[PDB]
């Protein structure tokens, strides 16, 4: 008997990628309540880095899957650095995401930040 | 009853830590398949 399987996970937090490529914004689904369980290493691993996880590759070119023994992963973080996307409604960047849009062109309170240039010239 | 030990995996994903001081790419080669079973804490978590 290992550390117990413990109970299985009832959930309010499910995540469903609408278009499996386009990342974030009101292209998404957080479905009706599904209860994760006590089963295996998988549901006890993809529990800890659920779909939409934030991880890096700091060393080897290897994909995430081929190491940690889970999932499928394509490298995120292209062309950016690590900045909070605030709950703040007031600030320009931290409220509505750059091109993420309601049909009014702005995002709602949202995420999927963008922006920036190393320089413009004055 | 504990959540199943379950399978191992096939792995291209581990490079060795080869050049120690140097960066993750600045030197190292993918450690070839080591299929790590379901045993105890380490390769359960450390995987």
């Amino acid at each position: 008997l290992y550390v117990s399987q413990g109970p299985g996970v009832d959930i309010s937090g499910d995540v469903n990628l609408t278009d499996f490529d386009k990342i974030g914004w009101p292209n998404v689904e957080a479905v009706q309540s599904y209860q994760r369980a006590f089963n295996a290493v998988s549901n006890i691993f993809d529990t800890i880095y659920p779909i939409g996880t934030i991880y890096e590759n700091a060393v080897n070119p290897n994909n995430p899957v081929t190491y940690m023994g889970f999932g499928s992963w394509k490298l995120f973080g292209q062309g950016k650095v690590l900045v909070g996307w605030n709950e703040d409604i007031s600030d320009p960047n931290f409220a509505l995401n750059n091109n993420d849009l309601d049909s009014g062109g702005n995002p709602s309170h949202t995420a999927g930040g963008t922006g920036g240039s190393t320089s413009v010239t004055l």
